[PDB]
């Protein structure tokens, strides 16, 4: 099984390849990282598994969920170190994913009322709706759209935060610029009306993410430095007109990054849409985006035992991250490593608040 070869991922030697990927799951009341989170990631720890926590709030206007975690505290800090030390006990790997939503907010979850930030004034649809912390399902509004010296603090903002995650032990960061989130809002131009010097061109549209990974790079090191983007993937009317194109961009981007200041990221980690032709063009432009980048390669978006066997063992990944399986399945890599049979997941306990229910009770082998 080639999912259980090893391999060194940087300076981390991996004994497996399969990877926690990032999972809001609402359990950080009030933003604060709860005792409950450290259970749920110790029961998925395993010895040189690498685990990547759900998003991470880096200030008080980034979130569009409730109870999501922050680290741009150090009160946040004291508690992650907490979570980060049971993970370290297992010997696993943990990153931090560091998460603004921009434009996927609400008025409930920004500091006064205030509106959210994008690089536009044009909302989401009412195609998509926005979970509220009563549980109700809310309409996204219109967003502010920030100019160049926002950006900057924008930037900033992740600066810190990647600094308060090594602060809290963790061994690097994630840049979320997936998902419809705000950097894809600035990579996107489905979204990105800009006619300043962050948007049209793709060199243009590509500035914020580089930007920002420029800034984590400069603070933590580029080896504690993940980058997550999910080019092909249409959620919350994010979409490019070509997105081969615009990952491929991105991809230079990095590139770039790594040939100046000297030295590879952790990785870079894109999920893919998954359609019920579209799955092999969509292997493809997984594969082209593998080839074109210099480093490790994390896959994402609907794999199972089989498709991540299959991407390892064809060359089209690196490592192979799991979702939803991993939600009801604590021992997900050992059910792999078994093919043992898998645990039905509960979509209606991913968001709620419960320390428990639906959270750390999924059962072992
Ligand atoms: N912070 C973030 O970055 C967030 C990322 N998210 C991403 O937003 C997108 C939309 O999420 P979702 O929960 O609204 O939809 P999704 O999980 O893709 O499933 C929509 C329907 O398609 C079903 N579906 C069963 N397999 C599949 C399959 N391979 N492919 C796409 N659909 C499938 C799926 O069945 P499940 O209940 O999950 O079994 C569900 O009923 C996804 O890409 C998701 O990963 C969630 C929100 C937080
Ligand atoms: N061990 C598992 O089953 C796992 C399912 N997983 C996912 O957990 C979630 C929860 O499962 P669910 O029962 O709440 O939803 P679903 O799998 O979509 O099936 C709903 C009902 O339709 C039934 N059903 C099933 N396949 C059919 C069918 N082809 N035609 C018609 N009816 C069907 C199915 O019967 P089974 O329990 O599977 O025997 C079930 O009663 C699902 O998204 C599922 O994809 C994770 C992986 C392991
Ligand atoms: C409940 C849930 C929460 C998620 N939260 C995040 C998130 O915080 N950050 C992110 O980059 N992706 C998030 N995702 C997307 C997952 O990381 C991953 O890409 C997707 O679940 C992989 O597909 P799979 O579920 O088929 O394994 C989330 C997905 C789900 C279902």
């Amino acid at each position: 099984n080639p999912l259980f070869s090893p391999y060194k991922m940087g300076k981390f030697n991996l004994s497996h390849r399969v990877v926690l990927a990032p999972m809001t799951r609402c359990r950080a009341l009030n933003n604060i990282p709860q005792a409950a989170l450290g259970e749920y990631y110790e029961q998925r720890a395993t010895a040189g598994g690498f685990l990547i926590t759900e998003g991470t709030m880096i200030s008080p206007t980034s979130a569009g969920f409730p109870h999501v975690p922050g680290i741009f505290t150090k009160e946040q800090v004291r508690e992650w170190k907490k979570i980060v030390d049971v993970v370290h006990a297992k010997g696993a790997v943990i990153f931090c994913q560091l998460w603004h939503v921009g434009r996927a907010s609400h008025e409930v979850y920004q500091p006064a009322g205030a509106a959210p930030i994008s690089s536009t004034e044009k909302p989401i649809s009412n195609r998509w709706r926005i979970l509220m912390p009563d549980g109700t399902h809310g309409i996204y509004p219109k967003p502010r759209a920030i100019g160049t010296y926002e950006i900057s603090q924008v930037v900033e903002d992740y600066r810190r935060s990647a600094l308060n995650a090594i602060e809290a032990g963790f061994d690097g960061i994630e840049i979320h610029g997936a998902h419809g989130y705000l950097i894809d809002q600035f990579l996107k131009d489905g979204i990105n009306d800009r006619t300043d010097e962050y948007g049209g061109s793709l060199a243009n549209r590509c500035k914020f993410i580089t930007q920002v990974v420029q800034a984590v790079v400069s603070a933590i090191g580029a080896d504690r430095v993940g980058v997550r983007v999910s080019p092909a993937i249409d959620h919350l009317d994010a979409m490019d007109s070509n997105p081969l194109s615009l990952g491929l961009a991105v991809v230079e981007r990095l590139n770039k990054i790594q040939l100046h200041s000297g030295s590879k990221l952790a990785y870079l980690h894109v999920t893919q849409p998954r359609y019920v032709g579209s799955e092999e063009e969509e292997a493809r432009l997984m594969r082209t985006l593998r080839n074109a980048y210099q480093g490790t390669f994390i896959c994402s978006g609907g794999y199972t035992r089989e498709l991540g066997i299959e991407a390892v063992a064809q060359g089209d990944a690196d490592l192979v991250s799991y979702g939803r399986l991993f939600i009801s399945n604590p021992d997900l890599v050992m059910r792999i490593k078994l093919n043992a049979p898998l645990n039905k997941y509960n979509r209606k306990t991913f968001y709620t608040q419960d320390p428990v229910v639906g959270y750390t009770d999924y059962p072992f082998l």
